[PDB]
């Protein structure tokens, strides 16, 4: 028993049809931009390469965001910055604005465009369903183009989409965990945080695509619209997959198992126990149900398939209905 290898079913050989200087990000030598145009004002945070701080340009007195990485891999940085780059200009893609390089102790830099974003308190209690809707679909362009131009985020979630609600201004930012997509090649499946992780890596398949980045999208229209975050909540990786088969139900869950020829972790089989699925109307509630609607769930149910191969493209979804008001709204003239 081997497993069922898979592809993308769009935007599989986009690399294949590029420049190998478009996708070798080892090979590409750095240029650096100068450490001292930068001030830093206040430290945003620490993640597990790196620290993230609000600065000053100081030529030109604008905020951005500096974030100071590790002495991690070259390799990581490297990637991080050929992705970034290769996107720059992207619909509501992050810019990454400069580079820059300690000159003594040789520690790097990414300097981005800085986003005023709206706490993620406060924005929960003043969407609108046609909020939703746009920031959605906003959301699909940064991931139908990426996905057009070789590249899987593989850590969409809440807090990596930053938006500035009194600017109806939304980037996809963190991406570091991004990739090359490659058919055939297998990649690791520690990535996305747990409560968007999608099932291909809950079991351990490691030829997965663009489309983990599709589950991860749905989890997060589940929780808007739902008004509950994180929706799928397990206390771990193997209690995650529970919580997808609470929902969409056992019999799937093991449908697509068989298909990919997969083969479970025998403690799994324990503690999946057996589960109908649920028909999304379970989950509106009086608080929630103005966010609701019938195409929204229709929508919503086309994400968030076991099968990656089977759920929405980007593409697809900002064709969907739901989005007929948003895009009726942006044919614009400028
Ligand atoms: N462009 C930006 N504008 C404003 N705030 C930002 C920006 N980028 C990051 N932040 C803040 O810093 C946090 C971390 O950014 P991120 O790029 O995800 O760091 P990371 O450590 O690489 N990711 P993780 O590994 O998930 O912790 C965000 O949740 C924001 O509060
Ligand atoms: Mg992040
Ligand atoms: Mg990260």
């Amino acid at each position: 028993s081997g497993p069922v290898p898979s592809r993308a079913r769009v935007y599989t050989d986009v690399n294949t049809h590029r420049p190998r200087e478009y996708w070798d990000y080892e090979s590409h030598v750095v240029e650096w931009g100068n450490q001292d145009d930068y001030q830093l004002v206040r430290k945003l945070g620490r993640g597990k390469y790196s620290e993230v701080f609000e600065a000053i340009n100081i030529t030109n007195n604008e905020k951005v965001v500096v974030k100071i990485l590790k002495p991690v891999k070259k390799k990581k940085i490297k990637r991080e910055i050929k992705i970034l780059e290769n996107l720059r200009g992207g619909p509501n893609i992050i810019t990454l604005a400069d580079i820059v390089k300690d000159p003594v102790s040789r520690t790097p830099a990414l300097v981005f465009e800085h986003v005023n974003n709206t706490d993620f308190k406060q924005l929960y209690q003043t969407l609108t369903d046609y909020d939703i809707r746009f920031y959605m679909y906003e959301i699909l362009k940064a991931l139908d183009y990426c996905h057009s131009m070789g590249i899987m985020h593989r850590d969409v979630k809440p807090h990596n989409v930053m938006i500035d609600h009194e600017h109806r201004k939304l980037r996809l930012i963190d991406w570091g965990l991004a990739e090359f997509y490659h058919p055939g090649q297998e990649y690791n499946v520690r990535v996305a945080s747990r409560y968007f992780k999608g099932p291909e890596l809950l079991v351990d398949y490691q030829m997965y695509d663009y489309s983990l980045d599709m589950w991860s999208l749905g989890c997060m229209l589940a929780s808007m619209i739902f008004r509950k975050e994180p929706f799928f909540h397990g206390h771990d990786n193997y209690d995650q997959l529970v919580r997808i088969a609470k929902v969409l139900g056992t019999e799937d869950l093991y449908d697509y198992i068989d298909k990919y020829n997969i083969e479970l972790d025998p403690r799994f089989n324990d503690i999946l126990g057996r589960h109908s699925r649920k028909r999304w109307e379970r989950f509106v509630h009086s608080e929630n149900q103005h966010l609701v609607s019938p195409e929204a769930l229709d929508f919503l149910d086309k994400l968030l398939r076991y099968d990656h191969q089977s759920r929405l493209t980007a593409r697809e979804a900002m064709e969907h209905p739901y989005f007929y008001t948003v895009v009726k709204d942006q044919a614009r003239m400028g």
